């Protein structure tokens, strides 16, 4: 579990969005596994605006942050998980690391701020849904 709290936005994995998220919906994309809802209180996170390929992510199933190198966001085939079938996911970055279903929502961060959230796992990789292209998160 986990979210990004930027401005008056909450960014969550679409597959973990709540009824309140859907009732306060800003934007969602199944192909990216992302959903954004509106919040009453402003949040503490800053979104990275960069093309870094190195950062640190939080792994809840290890209670640990790990430094990783990761691929640039792309359209990638993802094998079946507990929460999605085997399918293509867009805007997905991969690193070598540990990721189980409940790790979804852990933050990946670089020197510029939040890069994305854990979205995929298995076979010794962790996949992250990028948010650096969502420039509208920084205003309004
Ligand atoms: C449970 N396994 C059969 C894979 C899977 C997991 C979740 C969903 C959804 N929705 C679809 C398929
Ligand atoms: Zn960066």
């Amino acid at each position: 579990s986990g979210a990004i709290y930027v401005g008056n936005y909450r960014v969550v994995n679409r597959h973990l969005a709540t009824h309140n998220d859907w009732a306060n919906l800003v934007w969602e994309d199944s192909s990216r596994d992302l959903l954004v809802s509106s919040t009453t209180a402003q949040g503490c996170d800053t979104i990275a605006r960069c093309d870094c390929q190195t950062g640190v992510y939080y792994c809840s199933s290890r209670r640990k942050h790990y430094p990783v190198s990761f691929s640039k966001p792309s359209l990638i085939f993802v094998e079946a998980s507990e929460y999605y079938p085997a399918r293509y996911q867009s805007h997905l970055m991969l690193a070598v690391g540990h990721s189980e279903p409940g790790d979804c929502g852990g933050i990946l961060r670089c020197q510029h701020g939040v890069v994305g959230i854990v979205s995929t796992g298995g076979n010794g990789l962790v996949g992250f849904a990028d948010v650096r292209d969502l420039l509208w998160l920084d205003e309004e």
